[PDB]
């Protein structure tokens, strides 16, 4: 696990089909279907070229509770990490920000999503 903490996020993040993402035109309902589908408790909002527009977490749905599109309720932009950071560094950031998932990106280009549980 000590070894585990020195792995790079690149090698532990969900990629490809495992990434939850929807377009900013998506229904809230459709966005939620994607969140459920991929089991990470959040979805990215991005275009077909994987350029990041926002994020939406289960906590954000609670915050909404104060029929919409996902753009209407997302966090625009969003916290993210670079693929070369260490598992331990990612864990530290997530702890300090009190989050359990994070996007992995090169700038605004989405590469993957990491969950606290992956950090094992």
């Amino acid at each position: 696990l000590g070894r585990k903490l020195l792995l790079r996020v690149n090698d532990i993040m969900h990629t490809g089909d495992e990434i939850p993402h929807v377009k900013k035109t998506a229904s809230l309902r459709d966005a939620l279907l994607e969140v459920t589908r991929k089991n990470l408790g959040m979805t990215v909002i991005c275009d077909d070229n994987m350029m990041i527009e926002g994020i939406f977490t289960d906590g954000d749905l609670r915050r909404v509770f104060d029929r919409l599109s996902i753009a209407d309720v997302m966090t625009p932009g969003g916290i993210r990490v670079r693929p070369g950071i260490l598992a331990v560094e990612a864990l530290n950031l997530m702890q300090s920000r009190h989050i359990t998932s994070v996007m992995v990106a090169d700038g605004d280009h989405l590469l993957g999503v990491l969950h606290m549980h992956d950090l094992l």
